[PDB]
């Protein structure tokens, strides 16, 4: 269809309207005083929301160029997020933040590129001081006052986590399971994660999670493609009179099969969900055998002599549960017996002394530590049904952020370590080698105060003044918007993990870059 | 339809209008610190690109006759791509520069005749000047330091470049497939390539590519026209039961048979792709009898007792993997006995003596060569997918960099050649017949150095004081926008082939011909 | 009040609209086949003419920017016609053919100061080729010749003419006056003409002829500036009561002298006329003392005992009539006795061997010839009135002609002149130091052939033939619009003057020239 081209000034400010729009309505969501934001639904009554990811998600503007900008930013936003657990409110300001002040520069004729420059030299810098104010958090005492404080003084959340990371190891895989009690309780059974996501958001059966959840499914194993549904319709049968879901583990599928299978699910003809098999090259073959044999399935292959046109119930493996996410799939106690699972550890294990390279020792050494780790099960126990909504959703908010903080420490949270960090690295000194740098530099240092003044502002105190008293301060010292008083912002328990602050400063800065050096901008004419 | 004509200025305005927003759009992409262009797509996050090709592609205006120039100019910039792999942003920069100009003449009541012959008399000088400032390279060495170059510093991949070039021929087929390790390596399997092409775009499978690609097919052979789906269906059938994928060498394929083909390609019901059989006469049957025997299938024909309605799975050649592109087809690891395909060799080696005419001999030379020399595979290796994805990228860009440039050697890159071309012709003494040819001159001196005012000016420098200072340098001397430093462009490692500026150059001289010798102007009413 | 200030382009359009509008009126009066222009008089039956001179003077635009460039170019071309008696509708005519060249170079980027040297340059090299193509005329048959050509074939007119040339002097003064008979007179009275016209367009009082007349006035002679009404009142009225018109030669008039002196000329209570006294300096005195002595009157100075308040009617000079022009007043027929002229005459001439420098004598020459020449007065005769009026406005045109012609020579008329001197220019050889030099000379070399292809159009025959016609032709050779025929311009009595041409080429560089350079244009707000 025809286009619509927009160059320079009338393009940016498009983007910068579209930013705007976006980050207005999602900044009355941010801190703990934050605002609510009211969201019409199609029938019913209104959604009321005081959280940044759903706002977010149900922002999108009627004029198509500032609608670039406001997706662009919810992108970046949503990947700050979906790696950290939490910060895609406090990117998407922090992003506000840096093409506001970018954007006086460039209408002030100060080089874009100059200014792209400055503000990844300013980032840079002040993600290597963050690295330095974090407190680490190892321990398992840690562990657990960092899960209790990010599950809102929940002790007893706290605990199960330190309890589920500190056996099952700090990389290893933690799921979370409506408990048979009031009391909460943890389990490990085999079972394994692999970075693979459904092929389609059709797939998905849970919209609160955002995720794929199978019931004791049948594991279907293949080493090759599949775009015919003929090629699998005489299995998909029997799967549909066993009555269980399945679970389709293949090398890719597409065309009328993947088509078939999604009209399977939006009908309800059978609950299917299909994933790309793990790893490449000779690495596949490995992943597929030892996923069937954790589920107690056999791969299907004609190197192996076996069909898909005449696959079994039989050879198909099967668990208790699979999960799949976005960017990865677990699947929770699988069929395979634990002596056959053990030799196969063994044989692994023994196979890394053959690795002819550190690369194949490394991806042996993780086939092992996938296969041997399984699964902590968290059975998350309370009263009622409607508290085990809340305390699942808590105790889930409290693994990701624990998971987080124990990659890289944690930081006095309520955006006091931005400035800690931005006043270190000032005092490290930081400088550009051209003016226009210089201002790039000075575009980060203004910006990385904006969650704090935005999270006041809503708390509504005034920013400037209680900036000002935060950066009199020193170390932990900063402001609880919580009750209005000042102090080590740690010993309140306000904290955020450093990889929530460090992806959400980097992702706001590369999507200002990008709409700072953007000069052209193609949409659809209207 | 009802049409709409427009005549004289009335239209040439149109086409200028028309060109100049694609190459405003376009330039901005243009040299190492090009800025990024945001495009639409239909669903999902905005794609940010800082490529021409991209940008150009998605271009297409609202008003009919501006339309006109936009596609005009983005078919020969795509015809300079696609035969330098590189350049269409140079070419549409030079074409707008070129009408840009050449429009303030014809204003001026100067004859377009007298104008075109201009052009073409500058851009032949310029272009015999390039000839001379171009360095040759054609030792492993050369292509090696060409090829790493071309792939940003990476000294493997210009490794393996030179090692499947110096063995196979610098005018042999080389192609690049994903690895089964970290380290690059490369084979020399039987194949083929011809200059037969798919004939629908709906037959690509690849977007990214923009080529067909099929894996383990059957090859069909026929030396008849194909119209009737009827003729086929049988083999079809057989082939759709067998599940492989099917590639058809015919005379011609049209009518339903081809819609048939084409609707069973979306469908996904069988994977398909038809092409035309290579060469024409005689030597048709002796293409279709060596592409058959060296995928070990039968050529299916009246004069040899076959028949399509009757053909098996047998009499199908088959091979490991067929590419399909706009232009040409190879075939890869054929099925073909080596003792066979070396018999044919020698057959065709002695019947190169019995060459009637020096066309003849030549004709079975290329035969000989086209069979003896395989085909070199590239296993690209890496360590994941997703550096897969972008190595195998940067792999085949400096394959194609690496072709243009053994066959025209390398030239001082970032515009500075065509300043250097100027100069020298220049000096040589160039003028024009008629002060109209005068001025045709002076289109193409100034024009030729627009890309590198543009580049400069993406840089964020002053054009006017580069361009001066370079052309106050001699040689390869010249400005490098990546640190902005001035210096021999070659020993920084900025080129560019002799090819890709030199089809750029001409083709920007026969649309701005063709766009300054227009007088109407013929398009859909509203 | 408020301006409107229009910049480059936006400017230069508009002067070219003013001067293309002004000259399509114009041209259609140009060539012995001119065209009638009918135009609307305030009351009565509108007035038609064919000539230049009263078109150009009725227009002037309603949009103020286009009456910018009409005025100016109707300015210059009557400093074209008040010097040479004709060529008006000529300089007009190449204005607007080298202002619309010049417009297409100018949007053709090409730079306007170097457009406007190479149209010097050009305008340089034909006039000084036109001293050579110009055919000289001083031979009294020559004389009488070009009165008679320029008096349409009345040979007693060129004899008139030759007679009083040939013994008052080619530079003398000739004046006309109705006769006392059928055939002509002439006759030679004490006079003398000096460069100052009448101080008010006022004054005037025959706007035929656009000079101020006055019957047998008084001469007030005055060295003193005059701008107290009383200063001269006493005077005045004397003057009033003895009915004759009054003359007044002052240093200078200003003030409410001048206000009263314009009001009682419109309401026809005294006929006045006030001019400045010729020389300055000590020259000054001896131009009015010449003066007086010349008209019988006295000079009222303060150095001579003399003030205006006392002065009487013998102090005033007397003569037979006055006539006051824009640029010079003449004295017909002056009271002085010839014998004290006689004697003055001889004391300037003694004095002139007292001339300190070649600058004293060659004044001091100048007196004698002016006051020793006299005045040459053609008392015309004819028939009737009417045939009165017409004959002395054919025999001024003629002696205008003839004046301008024994000055620079005769050329061949009906723009051949400027086609043979192109010629002759290109064949000597004519270049510009630049191609925008190059642009100006092709400019001039284009318009030059305007009058030519205008006098043509007007005729009805094609131009374009018509002038290849006469360019193959050499000399005098030419097209002849009265008659359709080609030959020797000059043998058919078809002439201009070279002062004509000369002055009409070099004005008509100047305007376009001026309108060329022209960036910023200021009007009044509407």
């Amino acid at each position: 269809a025809a286009k619509e081209v927009k160059f320079h000034d009338s393009a940016r400010e498009r983007l910068v309207a579209g930013v705007n729009l976006l980050a207005n309505a999602v900044k009355t969501t941010l801190g703990p005083k934050g605002r609510n934001v009211v969201i019409e639904r199609s029938f019913g009554a209104p959604i009321v929301t005081k959280d940044g990811v759903t706002v977010a998600k149900e922002i999108e503007l009627k004029d198509k160029f500032e609608n670039m900008g406001a997706q662009m930013v919810k992108e970046v936003a949503s990947k700050t997020a979906d790696v950290a657990g939490d910060g895609t409110t406090t990117a998407t300001v922090l992003a506000q933040a840096i093409v506001r002040e970018g954007m006086k520069y460039v209408a002030a004729g100060m080089n874009p590129m100059d200014l792209k420059r400055g503000i990844d030299k300013a980032v840079t810098a002040i993600v290597e001081e963050l690295k330095a104010i974090s407190k680490p958090c190892s321990t398992t005492k840690e562990i657990a006052q960092v899960g209790t404080i990010s599950a809102n003084a929940d002790s007893s959340i706290g605990e199960i986590i330190a309890q589920a990371m500190d056996k099952v190891g700090k990389e290893g895989v933690i799921t979370v399971e409506d408990g048979k009690s009031l009391e909460n309780e943890l389990e490990v059974v085999e079972g394994m994660q692999f970075d693979r996501g459904y092929l389609s958001p059709y797939f998905i059966n849970n919209p609160d999670k955002q995720v794929a959840v199978l019931d004791n499914p049948y594991i279907l194993l293949h080493d090759k493609k599949i775009s015919n549904i003929r090629d699998l319709l005489p299995v998909l049968e029997q799967v549909a009179k066993a009555g269980r879901p399945l679970l389709i583990i293949a090398e890719d599928v597409e065309g009328e099969a993947l088509a078939t299978l999604v009209v399977n699910n939006l009908r309800g003809i059978l609950k299917t969900c299909a994933v790309k098999a793990p790893g490449f090259g000779d690495r596949r073959k490995a992943m597929l055998q030892d996923i069937a044999i954790l589920t107690g399935g056999t791969v299907i292959s004609e190197e192996v002599g076996l069909s898909l046109e005449k696959a079994t119930l039989e050879d198909l493996g099967q668990a208790k549960r699979v999960e799949v996410a976005k960017e990865h799939t677990t699947i929770i106690d699988g069929a395979g017996d634990p002596a056959k699972i053990q030799a196969r550890v063994k044989e692994i294990r023994v196979q890394i002394e053959e690795a002819t390279s550190d690369y194949d020792r490394e991806k042996l050494q993780e086939r092992v530590a996938k296969l041997a780790g399984g699964v902590a099960v968290i059975k998350v126990g309370a009263a009622t049904e409607v508290e085990m909504k809340e305390k699942k959703a808590r105790v889930e908010d409290a693994l990701h952020a624990t998971r987080a903080a124990v990659e890289e420490g944690i930081v006095p949270g309520g955006g006091v370590a931005l400035l800690r960090a931005r006043e270190a690295a000032v005092a490290k000194g930081l400088k550009g080698d051209n003016p226009d740098q210089e201002a790039g530099i000075k575009i980060v240092l203004r910006a990385v105060e904006q969650p704090l003044r935005e999270i006041v502002a809503n708390a509504g105190e005034e920013p400037s003044v209680i900036v000002a008293k935060v950066l009199e301060g020193k170390g932990n010292y900063g402001y609880n918007a919580a009750t209005g008083e000042f102090g080590d912002m740690i010993e309140m328990g306000v904290l955020d993990p450093t990889k929530v602050t460090r992806s959400a400063l980097q992702n706001a800065a590369s999507v200002a870059g990008l709409m700072l050096t953007t000069e052209c901008m193609i949409a659809e004419a209207p």
